[PDB]
């Protein structure tokens, strides 16, 4: 099975890269499985496969940590995210986003039901089973619980079964046979979750695969449109119908080849204690409990030899960087596109933990667009920022052709020099903010709304006549033939390899 | 002599260092030198020491660049600072900010005057010498003048005698015996010409010293107080008295082994076409040329194989950023702790383009101080903003004791994730403006007034009673005994030296 197909072959796909560290000496998952893979993040390096986990039994569970995270090389940075796609592993951040958004113009490839698969090798019923005796993994000290769900994808249908929705929400264990997590507004599983509750009848019939496709979870990251089933644009995105089994106590769909799938409900009534977790923008508030969603386990399925992924998130740079920024990124450059706005290029610096986005104009179209700084920002933060896919991102930053978004020295320079304090922005008070950033849910305003802005770091004349400046720099400071004559003399003078 | 009291000294210095790249083969100062150095810069090279420019004659002139530019290795990285000031090499940017400090709160030490020096071993009078038949650089190729002036000290003098001013400003050759420069307000050079002008009498008594003591160049880059003779500072810092020898045209005095001395006048009535020039915050808006202050040139003295350093300023990393932005960083330190607020520490962060200092507080301080944010934020941004050595920065980004602002990625990281966009930051628009900023000078606002923001980075509690999270990294996450394991079985286990 391909690697962009099949967790299990995705693994056997990073040692071959020689970018996985086998480590087959007992592991204990209270923290130090964790503190392993934090230092890999904050290094760039090969990710960790724990095969001998302290409290394993019975089949579950391997660990690999940082599955969406670094390489050390600038050559292959993002090759485990390229990994995730069939993509080579020098892809660019470009090339990558655009193989995320290529099914949005594409007919979805439904999936197709197989009568089994390898996620079926085994089984534990509401009997043989103990959420609590799993080596489910303690990831920062502080944390309110053990969260088993950090790179596993939750799956939900609308009442009507016309939408079948896949996403990465976190969760941690509750008690033998619950998990409590976040199901916040404006996400796929809230919306679906309303949905129940106000039919009123039952809870949410749910499950949660772990180590499931590669493509499914970068899928599951993103946020595609509102009532578009994953499953079939992963399937236009590969060119391949997915492969998904029945689950046993419900009648959701799960990838055949998933490593370990938890069956159950998601309930429209309950809540129980969830969190503090150390969270993507680099913090822990130790004792910061609140009431999450509760979830009932009635059933484990998995592959012999279990493997479940983790994130060990935090400060730079691990998944919810590489995956969450990027692909929010991905999804407002569409959607900027969509409504008529002059936007080449998206991402969101890594600088920024993530919180902005760089918007690339394409500043042709916006000189005959005759418009302004004040108009411009104002529509671009509208579109943006009332939509589900700017949920995330608190401040846009405009900026011309010449700077490339996907290089955050850039962007920074750009921002730091070209958009005036306070005259060259839009604040916007009255749109969902993201509670998660420090400053929203810790800070001095309101949790859930506002704190956003736009900063407008496109020059005077690039929406007149043209750039009416050049770079100070050794690119665009000097012709030609002598940038060749100082490059071809340089070792020889006396002064200091791509791949590494 | 040593390095830090004699430029010939320090580039012996820089040479021992393995420092230096010696070209001893023609190089052209039109473009080549300076796209050599610019080349240097952007990769913290070595130094480039120039020997065989194409114009030279008579001894006028070799060229250093890169003079306080950054080397490669994080364990040295400022030690071409760190040479200008006696410091050891490994010198961290407190200990030199420090060093620049020290002389503050010490009795200045009068400089002494000897008969003569190596800047007397050749002269040229007002009939040997026509600075256009010198080999001054073309340092960008849509500079508007070959800018003889980037990394030279000019001395003038109040009208009553009682303050002697050494500071940096550009200037560019306008014919045989006239340059053109910036000599605008704050800066002393501004300051002491309007005296001048307002007495009526005559212009102003000049001299412009290439090539002088690293000490003296790092005081005439930092904004010491108003009325302070930075000759009797450096003095001071050195602990001892500097040697200056009497100009021949004029009654000032210049360090006695200056490379290249000008002696003449600074005009209080003429002016001419001076700019573009590719600059600090890396631009040049080509032929933006504007009417700058006059000097004329009436004799020029210099050593026997006299040496001009040059700074090819422009994008990361020259010393625009290194001195400008370091050493109003650290006066603003000083500036705030003497109006009595609890500020510990305080950089340019270069990613900012030198444009914000992040200033670190001390918390405890600050949490008897029984305030907030609206009142603190103002408080900090009317006693930097309004002083001179606030001049440069546009951003003020307040930080608590867990971050080193020393570090670039924890002030972004701070900024971006604890101060919420607008509700955190108080904007000044009734400020003097930085106009070369080009969000400034070439903007959408007045040119001269306003931009700036005090940005609050502190979290709530900080006020209040204490820091309340822990950051989700490997340093803070997971206990002592468990870090202490994984760094010590890291390589042993599989995955990846301080000089390099
Ligand atoms: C790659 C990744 C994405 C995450 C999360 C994580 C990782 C690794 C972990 C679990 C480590 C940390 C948490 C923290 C948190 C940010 C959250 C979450 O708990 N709640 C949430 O609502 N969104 C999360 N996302 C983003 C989410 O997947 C996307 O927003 C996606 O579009 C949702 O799919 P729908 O569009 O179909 O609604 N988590
Ligand atoms: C280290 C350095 C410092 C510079 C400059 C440069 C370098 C290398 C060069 C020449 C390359 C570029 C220009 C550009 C420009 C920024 C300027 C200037 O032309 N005008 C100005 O007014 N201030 C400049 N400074 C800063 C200045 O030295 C400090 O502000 C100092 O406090 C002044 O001394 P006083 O306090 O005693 O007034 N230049
Ligand atoms: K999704
Ligand atoms: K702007
Ligand atoms: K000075
Ligand atoms: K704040
Ligand atoms: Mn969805
Ligand atoms: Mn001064």
């Amino acid at each position: 099975q391909p690697a962009h197909l099949c967790f299990r072959s995705f693994v056997e796909a990073l040692k071959v890269d020689n970018d996985l560290v086998e480590i087959n000496t007992p592991i204990d998952p209270n923290l130090e499985a964790a503190a392993i893979t934090r230092r890999v993040c904050e290094t760039n390096d090969k990710a960790p496969l724990f095969n001998n986990l302290i409290g394993m039994k019975n089949g579950l569970f391997r660990i690999l940590g940082a599955p969406g995270s670094l390489r050390k090389s600038s050559a292959d940075r993002y090759g485990r995210l390229a990994r995730h796609l069939a993509l080579p592993p020098t892809a660019s951040m470009r090339e990558i986003l655009d193989k995320m958004l290529s099914a949005s113009d594409m007919p979805p490839i439904p999936p197709t039901i197989v009568p089994t698969g390898p996620c079926k090798e085994n089984s534990l019923d509401d009997s043989e089973f103990d959420l609590t005796e799993l080596p489910v993994p303690l990831i920062h000290k502080s944390d309110g619980g053990k969260y088993i769900q950090t790179y596993g994808m939750h799956i939900v249908q609308s009442p009507d079964g016309t939408w079948t929705n896949w996403s990465i929400a976190r969760a941690m264990v509750h008690d033998k046979n619950h998990l409590t997590g976040l199901v916040i507004p404006p996400q796929h599983i809230w919306q679906i979750h309303q949905m129940w509750k106000k039919e009123g009848r039952s809870d949410v019939p749910w499950a949660l695969a772990f180590g499931v496709p590669p493509a499914a979870i970068m899928a599951s990251s993103m946020p595609i449109p509102d009532g578009v089933t994953e499953a079939g644009y992963v399937g236009a995105m590969t060119g391949s119908s997915l492969e998904l089994v029945k689950c046993d106590t419900n009648d959701l769909y799960v990838p055949a080849t998933s490593e370990i799938v938890l069956e159950g409900t998601l309930s429209i009534s309950e809540t129980g204690p969830e969190g503090p977790f150390g969270e993507m923008h680099g913090y822990i508030f130790p004792g910061d409990t609140h009431l999450g969603a509760k979830y009932k386990v009635n059933r484990i399925t998995y592959r012999n030899n279990a493997i479940m992924p983790m994130s060990s998130c935090g400060r730079l740079t691990d998944e919810t960087h590489t995956m969450i920024g990027s692909l929010a990124a991905a999804e407002i450059r569409k959607l900027c596109q969509q409504n008529d706005l002059p936007i080449t290029d998206a991402f969101a610096p890594f600088e920024s933990q993530v919180t902005w986005v760089a918007l690339r104009v394409d500043t042709e179209k916006l000189r005959a667009m005759k418009t302004t700084s004040e108009g411009f920002r104002k529509r671009v933060g509208d579109v943006v920022f009332n939509h589900k896919a700017g949920y995330t991102i608190h401040r846009l930053v405009l900026v011309g052709d010449d700077i490339d978004v996907y290089e955050g020295k850039d962007v920074l320079w750009a921002f730091s020099t070209r958009c005036r304090p306070g005259m060259d922005e839009t604040l916007f008070e009255d749109v969902r903010g993201f509670p998660l950033i420090p400053y929203m849910g810790h800070g001095n305003g309101p949790a859930h709304r506002g704190g956003k802005v736009v900063s407008d770091a496109l020059m005077p004349t690039e929406y007149t006549t043209g750039r009416n400046w050049e770079a100070a720099d050794f690119n665009q400071s000097y012709p030609e033939d002598l940038k060749q004559k100082v490059l071809d003399n340089w070792t020889k003078m006396g002064f200091s390899h791509h791949h590494h």
